[PDB]
């Protein structure tokens, strides 16, 4: 809507308080006119119609139970985009400035978050497996990463190249999470899961099969069940994106670690100019050998990191 850029405050779904870009115009409304063309949050109010109504506001502050997850999906959807400008100078996700629209509250007790091919949707969670889950800043950016696939390798949502999809989403949900820095680590979910289990999350970069996700392209599931698995599956490239970065053996092969930004770079390049719909993983391991030799040369430690680590994923 047509207002004034005003400066909110309010808290999230754990309770932490943060300021919020709002827009003044008779209501406040979350609308953020700072970055690119607007970061918009609507209320679905329980229901499955989208977007629902554009979050308004009488006073500017956000204190109330019912407003923590419209708090928290629009203030990680701006760490979201502050991580796409400022590290990869991406223009949110169509690299156009395109506006950011998020819907919570959608249905009721649902146990998901997603992106719906035009925006992002946040269920509340049933209160057991899940809490509102855009307090997690992992979650947000997972998601919204499924929109800067969508306008670039267009990895097809199934079997292999699902997989890959998946898996970049949670390496780039985890690298936003440690940009934010606030108890970043290479699990997924874990703020927003289970609120009476300490520890847990729904998946891990470091060890898939804590989860029971696969961490070898041996143990790789085929058959029907979530799209050929691709939440699972995912494990596979999640473990050698986690090895790229922090290093380790895994099955008896030596990787040496290059860091999260040499990752970040590496497969964002990937994403971005060598990906395709229909990629697998043996093609994702060449976009990331090529990637590495594009930024750090062919004899580098960084290309030597990015086969060591498919090659202990026992992806060729
Ligand atoms: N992401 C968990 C996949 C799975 C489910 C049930 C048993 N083993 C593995
Ligand atoms: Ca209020
Ligand atoms: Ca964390
Ligand atoms: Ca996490
Ligand atoms: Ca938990
Ligand atoms: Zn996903």
């Amino acid at each position: 809507i047509t207002g004034t850029s005003t400066v909110g405050v309010g808290r999230g779904v754990l309770g932490d308080q943060k300021n919020i870009n709002t827009t003044y115009s008779t209501y406040y409304y979350l609308q953020d006119n700072t970055r690119g063309n607007g970061i918009f949050t609507y209320d679905a109010k329980y229901r499955t119609t989208l977007p629902g109504s554009l979050w308004a506001d009488a006073d500017n502050q956000f204190f109330a139970s019912y407003d923590a997850p419209a708090v928290d999906a629009h203030y990680y959807a701006g760490v979201t985009y502050d991580y796409y400008k400022n590290v990869h100078n991406r223009l949110s996700y169509d690299g156009n400035n395109a506006a950011i629209r998020s819907s919570v509250h959608y249905s009721q007790g649902y146990n998901n978050a997603f992106w719906n091919g035009s925006q992002m949707v946040y269920g509340d969670g049933d209160g057991q497996t899940f809490i509102p889950l855009s307090g997690g800043i992992d979650v947000v950016a997972h998601e919204l990463t499924h929109a800067v696939t969508d306008y670039t390798a267009g990895l097809i949502y199934q079997n292999e190249s699902g997989a890959i999809n998946e898996a970049i989403s949670d390496i780039f949900g985890t690298l936003v999470e440690f940009y934010a820095n606030k108890n970043p680590d290479w699990e997924i979910g874990e703020d927003v899961y289970t609120p009476g289990i300490s520890g847990d999350s729904l998946r891990s970069m470091s060890d898939p099969a804590k989860y029971g996700d696969p961490d070898h392209y041996s143990k790789r599931y085929t058959g029907t069940q979530d799209n050929g698995g691709v939440h699972i599956n995912s494990g596979i490239i999640n473990k050698a994106a986690y090895l790229i970065s922090q290093g380790g053996t895994h099955y008896g092969v030596s990787v040496v670690g290059i860091g999260r930004d040499k990752l970040g770079k590496i497969f964002y390049r990937a994403l971005t100019q060598y990906l395709t719909p229909t990629s697998n993983f043996s093609q994702l391991r060449a976009a990331a050998v090529q990637s590495a030799t594009d930024l750090y040369g062919s004899t580098s430690q960084e290309v030597a990191s990015v086969k060591q680590a498919f090659d202990a994923v026992g992806v060729k």
